[PDB]
């Protein structure tokens, strides 16, 4: 069915939160597949199940433990899903995006958004950061968005532009604060690009998605931006690519789930740091 | 679910208006976005508010009225839907189809469509008004068509023909009629793309869309051009440019619904004689 | 909803099929429009109509005959689906994919599914067999998949790969085999794009289509594909080119279901031939 949640079940679970944790923060981050790990830089840790939350869903896919993490990360207060909802879960995308206007109704300002991809750019290597520039929603094209149903005014317009999504100035910060961690891979950038799932892409799918225009693909995170956009939340995020797709009929190899998360524990004290610096570039 | 009405449903609607009207209209026309005006044209005009028709679905999008109006235009007797449905307000295409339907079996042989739209032809301008060749229904490519379900063979057949959807003659007589306007501007032509919306498009989801081989985009007619085409009923239509989609990220600016209302008023009086005039030009 | 089959359910019609027929298949063949003869080489054949079956789906399209047939082909047993199930009918694909997993119960191993296309590709004539390399899931890219909710792990893992859907060893013995047939015109090959329908296509979508690199369209197969191989099942089918769809605006003509099934005719004995030499190579 379209939307569920009357504004009232999000002010609820908010009121719920609020009454649980003495911490008011103002950025939210969403960790995805093999990202669970950004919790362990938090101070003044307090952790709930979302089993807990009144409301929310459950993270039922390996590597999302599905806890909301409230600390300090970096002197800044923060909230984090250690784990996410996705589609191929069997949830439509208003409860998949629940927490993003919980957050708003917390107060949250800023929404960082984290995932694992499959790189579709040849440039592109296993461990490479790709910052989020634009994305491409494929479920969107076919209606199937967190926005459809009766607009809740009291949350957004009608009709939210999703061109300026991606926050420009947090993207330069984001370069720049690569640049001051010495890193010797360059930081990536470009378009992601988001289909259902949960089966991996055929060699055919692969090149249309790139011919798309695409650089990264994955089975989450737009519909949590646009819902984000929509609630008036800054947002950026990035890409871990943990798997190039196979772009060539029978190449000797096929994607797993496996080395999705073995990737990211490679790449996790990276983007780990990342993220904890990045704090400090996030506004007010 | 799968489309709910019933053959008798539609029977029930189309005999509850031909027994509040004396008028016997063998043209439809369903004006989109900021297209309402065109009513105004209309004499001897009878209207009913969308929520006195049985079955009948409610607009809750602003700029559409909501109301079935019957009256002549040029001479020809008519039935305009003041407003439309959208799947993006939580309407299945069976809803959004319900009038179609209804205005065969209340005699009607052909349906004008009208709607706003986002140019992707480099080539068009704010004001410009797109005949609509042809069209790319992509929720129709995931299974979301207004013929899903059992076929009811009294409207038409399983397997329609779409190629054809738009009359040819129309267009052509379409053209002609552009010509005895005197417009300087020429009548542009192309192909519709239909997406579920309601945010607005991303830079990459334009580029995408162009290199489709799409001329406009909107969240809308295509599922009733289907409809119509299954049950016989000769259909033409245009898209009224109301806006330059951003082909290039961060090239300053974002569409926006007001824009798109406050276009259909400069370019109303425009389609509206346009419209008026095509009524002398559609057969039988 | 979500699948609504619990694995009891699969189990349940797979007992009840292993108590009526003494027949134990290691093949199972899905008959597509027009395909519906193969049963016709089954020798000791025993048939069971759709509805005997418990919990199978209903065959409502015309060449479906809607049975599920045992039988001796070429001196291997199998279990052919005389007609199968499609999306454009009402059914969710969790629905039109049950068969698939009954017949992993069943012991099977090998799934062969055939159905009839629309050529894309310019090189196909009608009448040309395409043994399928890979496919495009259209459907898949909007969520619309027969593994969205909860995975079973007593079929298969959470996130399958499909960049080796269609057995290589057996697309060379195809090949092997045709050239045995001694047949003038060559066996083609490409991939299959799925859509929605039940409508045509138009010029515009089939142009986008074969720019997407497919080289032939249909409104089935690949779902049960993506079940079989979520499953363990060795995978392998082709398209009867039924028909060539019409890649220009007004090229005087339209596809129909007729023409579709009147070519399965010619094709036949062609494929039907064909099939029957390929029991030999399936191994085990």
């Amino acid at each position: 069915m379209a939307n569920g949640y009357t504004y009232e079940d999000y002010q609820d679970t908010a009121k719920w939160l609020l009454s649980h944790t003495e911490q008011r923060p103002q950025v939210a981050v969403i960790c995805g597949s093999g990202l669970g790990g950004l919790v362990n830089k938090l101070t003044q840790a307090q952790t709930f199940d979302y089993s807990e939350i009144p409301n929310f869903p459950e993270s039922t896919v390996p590597g999302h433990a599905g806890r909301l993490v409230f600390g300090i990360l970096n002197g800044r207060a923060c909230v984090m899903m250690q784990g996410r909802f996705h589609m191929y879960e069997g949830y439509p995308f208003w409860k998949v995006t629940f927490p993003v206007r919980v957050f708003r109704l917390l107060g949250v300002e800023t929404l960082v958004v984290t995932n694992a991809a499959g790189g579709l750019n040849p440039n592109f290597e296993v461990g490479d950061i790709m910052l989020i520039r634009d994305h491409i929603n494929l479920p969107g094209f076919s209606g199937e968005n967190p926005l459809r149903g009766p607009n809740e005014e009291r949350f957004g317009v009608r009709f939210p532009a999703m061109s300026d999504a991606y926050d420009r100035d947090m993207r330069q910060k984001a370069h720049s604060t690569w640049k001051q961690m010495g890193e010797q891979r360059e930081l990536q950038e470009g378009t992601y690009v988001m289909l259902g799932g949960p089966n991996f892409e055929t060699v055919a799918e692969c090149r249309l998605l790139r011919n798309l225009g695409a650089d990264a693909v994955g089975m989450s995170t737009v519909p949590e931006v646009i819902v984000a956009r929509h609630c008036g939340l800054r947002v950026f995020g990035f890409s871990l690519i943990t798997n190039k797709v196979i772009m060539d009929t029978e190449s000797q190899g096929k994607a797993n789930h496996e080395e999705v998360l073995e990737a990211g524990k490679q790449a996790a004290q990276k983007l780990e740091q990342f993220v904890s610096l990045l704090m400090a570039s996030i506004p007010v």
